């Protein structure tokens, strides 16, 4: 693929602050049936520049800890982005469109519980296939109690490690699917692939992912020379329990006592978002 597919996308301006009836009903049908949804458009150069820039700022840091914290193989590394006061968007961590479908799919109290990165480096391993949150029991259909909010930082391309993505995958839960660190069983991985094989796309810079955090997908080989940053954020029902992110109070003004949700606790200095 060139371009995210049409049925996954929906393309706005960084000035569309909600979607019309219409817009929405698409984004709510497309999450339903795909478990992803693919929003063009939403985040200005300003900010994602800033973000894209902190992250790689940060990486040597990252890659001097004693454990360099990965997902499953080596290169895919764990980063959380700065929670310096001047990195702290309101449009990426309280975006008005994201809140607008994140609202309609948990409900009103839903809340942001994660702001955290995926760095995935040059000659990156092949991830096995995995939900990010697991059902909440096993054989059961239920609806989603979370949606992935992920933000690529610079264009992702099918050469730098754009993720697999299996759609539809959200919804299946049959019997012994999944192991303890969510991986998804060789035998029920080929028979989806049989009926819905994955996808792999372009997604560029300024757009946002919206997933069903149980959605099937594998990191891939970065074969770029540059690193692959990913701002990511997950949405939880008001029931699921999450630690809160530690934010700045120099923030809690904003932050604090508006209608979309964060999971927070203020705190009065600087906050180390690296240990
Ligand atoms: N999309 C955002 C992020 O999603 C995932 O991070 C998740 C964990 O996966 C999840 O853990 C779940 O899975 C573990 C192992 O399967 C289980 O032990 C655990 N009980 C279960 O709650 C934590 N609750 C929250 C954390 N933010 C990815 N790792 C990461 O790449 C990505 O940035
Ligand atoms: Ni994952």
């Amino acid at each position: 693929l060139a371009a995210p597919p049409g049925e996954l996308t929906l393309a706005l301006t960084p000035d569309d602050k909600t979607l019309d009836p219409a817009s929405l009903d698409r984004a709510l049908a497309i999450l339903a049936e795909h478990g992803i949804l693919v929003l063009t458009g939403m985040l200005r150069t300003r900010l994602t520049d800033q973000l894209r820039t902190a992250m790689l700022d940060d990486l040597p840091e990252v890659l001097r800890q004693q454990d360099v914290p990965t997902n499953f193989v080596p290169g895919h590394v764990q980063q959380d982005p700065p929670v310096r006061e001047s990195l702290l968007f309101p449009d990426v961590l309280l975006n008005p469109v994201v809140y607008q479908i994140t609202h309609a799919v948990l409900g009103a109290d839903a809340r942001n519980a994660v702001y955290s990165g995926n760095m995935n480096l040059p000659g990156s391993h092949e991830q096995p296939v995995h939900l990010d949150e697991p059902h909440l029991w096993p054989g059961i259909s239920h609806p989603p109690y979370c949606l992935c909010v992920d933000v690529p930082l610079i264009d992702f391309t099918l050469e730098n490690g754009s993720t697999e993505y299996w759609p539809g995958s959200h919804v299946l839960n049959p019997d012994e699917c999944y192991d303890e660190r969510g991986c998804v069983l060789p035998a029920e991985l080929e028979r989806r692939r049989a009926v819905a094989p994955p996808v792999r796309f372009p997604i560029p810079v300024g757009s946002v992912v919206i997933r069903d955090g149980r959605l099937w997908h594998r990191g891939v080989p970065n074969l770029s020379a540059a690193p692959r940053p990913l701002l990511a954020m997950t949405h939880y029902t008001e029931w699921f329990d999450m630690p809160p992110i530690q934010l700045p109070d120099t923030v809690k003004s904003w932050v604090d006592g508006s209608d979309r949700h964060t999971h927070a606790h203020f705190v009065a200095g600087d906050v180390d978002h690296l240990t």
